[PDB]
DNA sequence: TCAGGATGTATATATCTGACACGTGCCTGGAGACTAGGGAGTAATCCCCTTGGCGCTTAAACGCACGTACGCGCTGTCCCCCGCGTTTTAACCGCCAAGGGGATTACTCCCTAGTCTCCAGGCACGTGTCAGATATATACATCCGAT
């Protein structure tokens, strides 16, 4: 890997006056065949992205002053993720005891408030939105706020048999189905699963790796997806997120300059 | 169940002694210079630990059901251990003898350690092998429980 990585030029980015480039696009040219789904009109429609930025929320920002300023509170970078997502994952932050599920759990949520509009504005549309989540934790606070809103919902998330998987799949892939959001994780299995009979998903949470969310949102825009499939990403303001989102970028820009230019 | 005894438990009192107070001499804790080296701060570099998850194999852990054997309660029946009176004898002071042992308090002085300077042999670390010990199977021998 010296010859590999080092003899590159440091990803041939500090150094680089698109030549070095040029001499891997041939020099890994007779080893890999990669053919773009542009050149087949199978899917035979682009997708779509939003990037909106939530405002962070008030509690969340008591949190998030907190944790950086010195309960199991380590691995603070991802500490800090899960205030960025739902404070009520800290175990207090939401009101103490009796517990009720109301339109309290959405003010204490800066991505929530703003995905809750959002939720409506498709309901009269008649599409169906696939959320994926990290930290299947997160999917509970979404599951018990879907049961407040009166939506019908199916789960399929990690620690779920395969044939209670294949039936809840049937559920939202039914003639005629019903079921509006259905709850998953960013990884979610293998490729297999068939979600083409779908409009619209929701990456609630970023994720290192940009593929690990490529072949997500391809589970929407996979074969047989006539209607226009919308993808969103939930961005947190001035927090850890933004930080993350750009590391997603260049790594996954990183592939365009190395392979997406041989065919 | 109630009156009849033996035993601490208080009471007050004369006596012994051993804590408490006081004064001196001596040594050591404090003040004050001087210095040098131990540790605190910095800043590279590599490896491990954390917190979220995800998917898979495969034994253990759990639950359920007979169904014994044993933990427990009762009874009996010794026999052994406790309470009490009676002797008696061994501990416990007091003594005597002489000398040795052990602690101090000086003096003296050899010799054996620490303290340095060089300098090479240990020994630890990073490699590259082989063989001792598994794991399976596989046939063998060898208790255990029911006819």
């Amino acid at each position: 890997a010296q010859d590999f990585d080092d003899w590159f030029s440091s990803e041939s980015t500090e150094e680089d006056q698109d030549k070095i480039v040029k001499q891997l696009h041939t020099v890994l040219q007779p080893f890999l065949l990669r053919r773009i789904k542009s050149d087949v009109e199978t899917s035979l429609l682009p997708k779509k992205e939003l990037n909106l930025y939530v405002g962070m929320s008030s509690m969340q920002k008591k949190w998030y002053k907190k944790i950086l300023e010195k309960t199991r509170l380590l691995n603070i970078m991802m500490q800090l993720r899960k205030c960025c997502n739902h404070p009520y994952l800290f175990d207090g932050a939401e009101p103490g005891p009796p517990y009720t599920t109301d339109e309290h759990l959405v003010y204490n949520a800066a991505k929530l408030q703003v995905l809750d509009k959002l939720l409506k504005k498709l309901k009269e549309e008649g599409s169906r939105v696939l959320i994926f989540s990290q930290m299947s934790r997160l999917l509970d606070i979404l599951e018990d706020y879907c049961y407040f809103r009166n939506y019908e919902y199916c789960r399929i998330d990690g620690s779920t048999a395969h044939e209670d998987r294949i039936q809840a799949i049937d559920d939202y892939n039914a003639p005629d189905s019903k079921k509006f959001v259905f709850l998953l994780t960013t990884r979610a299995g293998g490729l297999g699963i068939n979600l083409t009979s779908a409009d619209v998903v929701v990456l609630y949470d970023s994720d290192w790796n940009p593929q690990a969310d490529l072949q997500a949102m391809d589970r929407a825009h996979r074969i047989g997806q006539k209607k226009q499939v919308k993808v969103f990403r939930l961005v947190t303001d001035n927090s850890v997120e933004e930080k993350i989102l750009e590391r997603a970028t260049q790594k996954l820009r990183l592939d365009q300059l190395v392979i997406q230019n041989r065919t």
